[PDB]
């Protein structure tokens, strides 16, 4: 059976991808007010010199910063979400966080030279901008593995911003007040997914695609975990405060 989608369903859609438009610039054109990107010569891929200067630290922390506002804007466009207590809220948007970055990143990623590219050259990071950063192979393999298989699902919008609102609104996250609300609003937003697929998403591949997109979002809890230990050996790194934001010291400290 292929049921049609309700119309409460084409709404709910409707609202997600309006949000999406109005929290991602696809120009890119608010990033030259970020902090520049420095990138030093680094063949070798030193931790040593990387920590010893952080030189992509500064700008990809405004990245960052800036999406984790984005991310914010968008989760309170997510139907249901605002029903939640503040305090559910924020529990949800902070484990969430990297999470839905990575995952919105996915529209700036190419396959072309697998990096991630956001107009100009000087907007362009690739896996070396990323240790650069501070951070090592260990979580910047997996994660480019991750943007491509990602990618190669070929996902509708639709489904790429049902994706990240499912993943944000989890009821398994620690320190969830109302777990029973979060998985209520979370089941509205799968079943809104998983009709749409049978419904409008043609073969090849027109079952499976659920299920490869719920794998996508372990894959993600994988990637927060090892971000946040790297996080943590980060912030060792004396002066390194200076080089983030309030927002993300609050948001992975
Ligand atoms: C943000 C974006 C973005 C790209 C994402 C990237 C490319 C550079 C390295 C990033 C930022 C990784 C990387 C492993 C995370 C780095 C974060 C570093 C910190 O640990 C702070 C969390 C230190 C500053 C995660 C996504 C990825 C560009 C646009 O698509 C909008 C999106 O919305």
């Amino acid at each position: 059976l292929r049921p049609k989608l309700s119309e409460e369903q084409q709404r709910i859609i409707a609202i997600l991808l309006d949000a999406h438009h109005k929290t991602y610039d696809p120009t890119y054109s608010d990033f030259c007010q970020f902090r520049p990107p420095v990138r030093v010569n680094d063949g070798g891929g030193s931790v040593t010199l990387e920590l010893s200067q952080l030189s992509m630290l500064p700008h990809l922390a405004d990245l960052v910063s800036y999406s984790i506002q984005k991310v914010i804007g968008f989760a309170k466009m997510i139907p249901g979400f605002r029903d939640l207590t503040s305090e559910d809220q924020i529990v949800l948007l902070k484990s969430s966080a990297i999470e839905v970055i990575m995952l919105r990143s996915n529209e700036s990623f190419t396959m072309d030279d697998m990096s991630w590219t956001c107009g100009n050259q000087d907007y362009k990071y690739r896996v070396s901008d990323v240790t650069k950063a501070g951070h090592s192979l260990e979580l910047i393999e997996p994660l480019i593995k991750f943007q491509v298989g990602l990618k190669k699902l070929n996902l509708h919008e639709e489904e790429h911003v049902l994706l990240m609102a499912i993943c944000i609104v989890s009821p398994d996250r620690p320190g969830v007040q109302d777990a029973a609300l979060i998985e209520a609003i979370q089941d509205r937003l799968s079943n809104t997914l998983q009709t749409y697929i049978r419904c409008r998403h043609p073969p090849p591949g027109s079952h499976l695609l659920y299920a490869k997109m719920i794998q996508k979002l372990a894959d993600l809890r994988s990637l927060n975990e090892e971000h946040s230990k790297q996080y943590r050996c980060l912030s060792f790194q004396p002066e390194c405060s200076m080089k983030l934001t309030p927002l993300v010291l609050e948001v992975f400290g």
